């Protein structure tokens, strides 16, 4: 019921390279840094000596390894990872005090997957069984843990920008947030699908159809760095963000994310940039709430230099790290909902803060969902 002091501050990482938790697999225990991904469902770790890996999973040294003798080929964004399915004992050192037998994909070959210089050697798919590869019978890591232990079906994430954060498996830690929690319901249990009902740029309605905001789907994805928006939605968003930041003019390639914009030390004009507010469907009927991010969230540090961290998506809305770095996100799996509250560690200036406010009266919210 709080406070979960052991789990606090268990996530590490670098800007735009994902957040990883320390895990052990097999016996004797092999320590491996594993990226936290709520956009996938597969637990997959490096098993072959790839150039970018400092270390990997050695199946011959585990006396609790079991081969399933089944191959799997999984595509990611620009590349793909190909591996062999099996099972072993898994634990999280800075997590709950338990050990579980779980399905592990031993990554034997990968094309454009492992990031150079990054400290993680694997991926922890925390989404539901439906999108798990090869199919919906390969039980995802989190589902095993709940079934094999007394750990409640719930986990929360707090990603702090500049990089580190907290993954709390089993409960809600109060030291990690301020104000109140507002819950948007999960529509379907595959990705963590949510419904956006309205979008504002400095309190300026985009006047778009709410179904366009969720075109294909709207998901909360810890794996994804940037904030991703459908082609039509991305167009209007950049237009308004360009409109609000009129005072200074930026090269035309900056808005696509290809270019780098810089200012003198400290003198970063945060006030020139607008705030983005995403209204999400409430639990009550005809009720919603808005979540608000600052430029400190969508301008990613790389003189101080930043890259416009909002990109276009042909796969739907992806509320990635950019959105998540401003809040304390509770994935309340057992109650089919996702909670939002202002992050205690989120980056801000003296004059503006990230916000979560409600309730707001909104009609015809079901129509925002896509089929
Ligand atoms: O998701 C991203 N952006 C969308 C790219 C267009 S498909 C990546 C995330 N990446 C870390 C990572 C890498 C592998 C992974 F399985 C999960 C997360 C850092 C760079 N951006």
């Amino acid at each position: 019921r709080g406070s979960f002091v052991e789990m606090v501050d268990n996530l590490r990482g670098k800007s735009g390279q994902g957040y990883y938790v320390e895990m052990t697999v097999g016996s004797p225990p092999q320590t491996l840094n594993i990226l936290v991904d709520t956009g996938s469902s597969n637990f997959a770790v490096g098993a072959a000596p790839h150039p970018f890996l400092h270390r990997y999973y050695q199946r011959q040294l585990s006396s609790t390894y079991r081969d399933l003798r089944k191959g799997v080929y999984v595509p990611y964004c620009q590349g793909k990872w190909e591996g062999e399915l099996g099972t072993d004992l898994v634990s999280i050192p800075h997590g709950p005090n338990v050990t579980v037998r779980a399905n592990i994909a031993a990554i034997t070959e990968s094309d454009k997957f492992f990031i150079n210089g990054s400290n993680w050697e694997g991926i922890l798919g925390l989404a539901y069984a439906e999108i798990a590869r090869p199919d919906d019978s390969l039980e995802p890591f989190f589902d095993s843990l709940v079934k094999q232990t007394h750990v409640p079906n719930l986990f929360s994430l707090q990603l702090c920008g500049a990089v580190g954060g907290s993954m709390i498996i089993g409960g809600i830690d109060h030291s990690l947030y301020t104000g109140s929690l507002w819950y948007t319901p999960i529509r379907r249990e595959w990705y963590y699908e949510v419904i956006i009902v309205r979008v504002e740029i400095n309190g300026q309605d985009l006047k778009m159809d709410c179904k366009e905001y969720n075109y294909d789907k709207s998901i909360v994805d810890s794996g994804t760095t940037n904030l991703r928006l459908p082609k039509k939605v991305f167009e209007a968003a950049v237009k308004s963000i360009k409109a609000a930041s009129s005072t200074e003019k930026f090269p035309d390639g900056f808005w696509l994310g290809e270019q780098l914009v810089c200012w003198q030390a400290g003198t970063t004009p945060w006030n020139i940039f607008p705030v983005i507010s995403l209204y999400l469907m409430g639990e009550v009927t005809n009720q919603s709430f808005r979540i608000t991010i600052l430029p400190q969230q969508y301008l990613r540090p790389v003189d101080d230099c930043y890259k416009f961290a909002i990109s276009q998506s042909s796969t739907g809305t992806v509320m990635g790290a950019v959105i998540m770095e401003g809040f304390y996100v509770v994935f309340d799996r057992a109650r089919k909902r996702i909670g939002f509250a202002v992050s205690a560690c989120h980056v801000h200036d003296e004059f503006r803060t990230a916000a979560v406010e409600g309730p707001f009266v909104t009609l015809d919210m079901e129509d925002c969902g896509y089929n």
